[PDB]
């Protein structure tokens, strides 16, 4: 069996770029991306794509209309497809059992029911989005319970490891392509057919085939391990402040051990983004549901440490300002969860800001990329009375008691702090939650700034 | 400052090989290794060295008598030295505050008092063994309180990262050389003098200079991070058994992410050795002493997960044998904490064996390298005499056994004649692979008739 | 250096009476009291002072216009002052870290910034109001970070120990005057300069000079020790009810030991007022912030015992009325936290009333001095339906099932209880929460009451 027609249900940041790269590297394969938002599909067929990714516009326009297509006729695309990707988002449950930690499979289930209704003959159905472990069994149960004569649907797991901003680079040169299928002979045929698609541009040595459950678990575990590295170095940063050690020196010394590696060992006020906490919490919920409390509380520590790092950093700020910041102007520099993005999901800036707002602080927030409306929404259920969004860092720092750096924007390293210090109220504090002012502490102290930072003793 | 004479106090597993390599790569530096055991010093000056390390004999005999010397005259070696290494072992405290977790600084303190009494002029004193964080502050306090006119002792931290069996390779090609000293100008002079010693064979790019506290903490943190990787994959292995996932597939998929790396992602019945648990526990005690309970309980999970992995594996064995193993013969294959060593310190085999002995099992224990006496001592506080038998070959231990428990990843266990083993085993016959060494044989073993259970794979 | 001009920031019940006595006993020292409340300053300059304190009017009028002045020109008074008193209120924090227990230093910080902006030359700045320990360190940090050439500000702690109603008596004859300053030579000069002011009417032996931290802690510790004595005797009162002992007999026996003393050994439903619980809670929060959980939980017991005494007393009332007081009329006699005042802050009557209101009781509250509006606010739909404020005790007790005495007013001892008993529903109960009816129990029982009281079985 040769895959010639691919349908991806979901034109988001996973289904879009992934199938765009497939059509780019597989000219013979017809790739149709379908979705429910007519605005999205129209945008995908427009000169301005509904998502910005470097190289995506170059990739899409060189394939769109030839073998890459975007449409709203999901039923027709499903019927003709040989391979159906399921790329709908699985949001965290908002209520009920597993609220806040379990994944809500309602979209995947809705997708599976739609697929089985519009499918005849042999097809391969592949989970692309991050799913909870054993979710493919739910898809197979739906397929089994709604079977038709000569209808043979094979379910595979092919989790995506792309990152925002570098999706195209990650898709064209992946660290590994993970494909999971049943150990049965029919499942292995489906696995090889999907492997043959990736083999057009991915070396065979980087294509790892596993069972379905291992593939689903590996996606969760990878993000949990990464978050754990950050929580671990953050735990050391608290110890460094207590001992006189420096977390950057420790991290450099740790990372030179080749068995540990030097990536993801940067201490910070806390990890953010829409993947790390969500995946760890889903891992914790899975363990609790499987009667593995020891494993659950093990991985809960990654989240607990991340929360502790934020609370501790906020408490240092409050304690430094005499345990009272009511009506005190505090400049928050950086609101994105990391530099060079507008994404604020689970940004440590949100939690630091909320803690200071709980104390009645007047926050003046500057971020070069996060739009003004996003900041208000994230801080909103108070925001009108306590939060001001500044146009430039000097506006936020004027008349402020403290400057809190929550995102590692490169521009913050280049601010005219002598100018900032003149208009700040004294004593003037800088709280570097990202270690971006290292090497400037001597100059800042001579200017007259009390500089406090993560993982360095005061 | 030019270091020309080096004295290492402690001729053990750290002080010996490290100073041997220094004299090898620094022919012009006189290196004297001193100790309190006359047998050790005599052994060091003998054709059979008191510790076996590959290439150590070649290194030592090439330098011994030229610029490497072993002696018991600690006072004279201290007086003439420009650099004094402190390589005495810091054992865990047996009683009092921090029992079982805190380090006992009595030897380092005794060494520091010995140094200050026999030292005149400028000297550099360097902690080489694993010390608790802020231990150098205690050495400096002793030096300050016992100061002499024109006596200037500089204290440095230079923790060792050598591994037993490959110390010489690690010393000649280290991943990094860590040197910690005071940020004061005098401390920086001491740091550069020790850096200049390492620069004879270590590139300056791999020599990392920090403050003293960062250097002490980095040694503890590195071992804690490594142990954490093992505990993390072991936690996944429990999940894999619950879900039908396979921990080896997950670990391979995890380790292909370059940010994570593929080292130290082998699921097992639990990590062992004299380093991992000791350092994590010392890290936990340090955090508790510094009013950081959140950090303490964070790192306690690494130990708790490792203990849970052993208990769970033992409980699977007991449950598989009908929750009764009284008088049941069980073959334990492998007793060392890892393959290719005789070291049993904190070996998972010990804890698995103790759990089975708590149930009255008759353990027949085979290890190709661990001597018989060590096994008895580790399992001993009557119970060992009645319940434990040390076999001389694996087939002797498996004859008439209900279960074969593989606790160490010895390569020979992969090559055993299991069909021969299965004939003489009592039925049902179980194999518990606690190291994943029988992967790829599970099909053959099941056809032979072996109920094969292993870490991180659901029971088939 | 001799102090000649004194400015007190805050014209409240601490800054006002204290500086009034200073100007009275130091005619040659110019004393200016400044505040933001224009009404307060105008009231201070009026024949009706903004606060009633016995002997204050004679003291103020004997000095006002000569060397005691009240003004709103804070900047001018600060600049000329040799000694600046900081007497602003430090209320408990309402939100954030330490909500309900930590002190809110925002006013002290605002005052310190105001002082440093308007100050030139040598000055002595003195905390007079109850501050958390280490607060003077924050003032010194502000002064250090906002320094000027030749500007030398010395920070001292001079906590107040006056009590409302007897402030003038306590100021003129203090048990002790406490002054805390840096052990540095410059601090000792500031300490002696303030000591020289107090020495005009305070004997040198009663002026205790300590470091700043000791002075701040002593103020908190003194109130905590006092609260502890009450909680301790209240804990014994629960024991007495369980054993047949009498807490008044035990308290008398305890207090005759000279090492213990006979003061503050009166069992009650619970201590009240704006100082005791506030000081203990601030002490507890201070311990928790300083990683001393053992000390924190030690002093938390004082508050926990005080809460338990109120809850237990309310539970006895409810249990005596068949565990149901819905729509039952209950007369609450006394609402102030102690007799002979209108102050209801942390009054045990509030908490007993709230417990009875939680059970749907119809409370008829009488207090001879607490105004009607204060009672409503303190208990504040529930107050409108369940609470009635009575004009006289007989109105409150008419048709009531129980009479709850929560404040030790002397008039309650002299009520016509036979008249009360006739119109009460039977069985009729009297819950004496202050032991004010001792010696009347035989008469009350013969009348037909079931009299229950603290510390008696």
């Amino acid at each position: 069996f040769e895959i010639k027609k691919i349908c991806c249900i979901g034109a988001g940041y996973v289904g879009g770029p992934t199938c765009s790269v497939i059509a780019h590297m597989c000219p013979e394969i017809r790739v149709t991306v379908v979705d429910v938002n007519e605005s999205r599909i129209n945008a995908w067929n427009s000169p301005t794509l509904p998502i910005y990714e470097p190289g995506l516009k170059e990739v899409v326009e060189s394939c769109r209309g030839k073998n890459l297509f975007f449409s709203t006729n999901i039923d027709d695309a499903i019927k003709e497809a040989d391979l159906v990707f399921i790329s709908v988002n699985t949001p965290t449950k908002t209520y009920g059992m597993g609220k806040g930690r379990a994944a809500d499979l309602k979209y995947i289930e809705a997708c599976a029911r739609r697929i089985v209704q519009n499918s005849n003959g042999y097809k391969i159905v592949t989970e692309k989005s991050t799913v909870p472990v054993r979710a493919a069994e739910s898809i197979r149960r739906i397929f089994d319970a709604n079977t038709k004569p000569n209808l043979n649907l094979q379910v595979l797991s092919n989790p995506e490891f792309l990152a925002e901003g570098t999706a195209i680079k990650d898709l064209k040169n992946p660290d590994r392509v993970l494909i999971g299928g049943d150990e049965t002979p029919e499942g292995q045929r489906a696995v090889q057919a999907l492997c043959a698609v990736y083999e057009h541009w991915v070396p065979r040595e980087k294509i790892l085939t596993t069972n379905t459950w291992s593939s689903e678990l590996s996606k969760l575990a990878a993000n949990a391990f990464l978050a754990q590295r950050i929580s671990s170095i953050n735990s050391i940063s608290a110890l460094c402040e207590a001992t006189g050690a420096d977390v950057e020196e420790v991290a450099t010394a740790i990372g030179m051990d080749q068995r540990i590696g030097n990536k993801f060992l940067k201490a910070s006020v806390g990890f953010g983004g829409s993947c790390f906490q969500k995946d760890v919490l889903n891992l914790v919920y899975l363990c609790e549901a499987l009667n593995l409390p020891e494993v659950a509380r093990y991985w809960q520590q990654v989240i607990d440490m991340n929360d502790y790092q934020r609370r501790r950093f906020a408490s240092r700020i409050i304690d430094s300002l005499f345990n009272t910041v009511t009506d005190k102007k505090i400049a928050i520099l950086g609101f994105a969860f990391k530099k060079d993005t507008g994404d604020t999901r689970e940004s440590s800036s949100i939690y630091i800001s909320k803690y200071l707002m709980d104390e009645g602080a007047h926050l003046h927030i500057y971020d070069p990329k996060v739009p003004r409306e996003q900041i208000v929404v994230d801080l909103s259920h108070q925001v009108s009375r306590l939060v001001t969004i500044s146009k430039d860092p000097y506006e936020a720092c004027d008349g402020a008691h403290a400057v809190v750096i929550c995102t590692e924007w490169d521009m913050f390293k280049e601010l005219d702090y002598e100018r900032i210090h003149k208009k700040m109220l004294k004593p003037a504090f800088i709280f570097d939650g990202r270690r971006v002012l290292d090497g400037l502490h001597n100059e800042l102290q001579t200017i007259g700034f009390q500089i406090e930072t993560i993982g360095k003793k005061v």
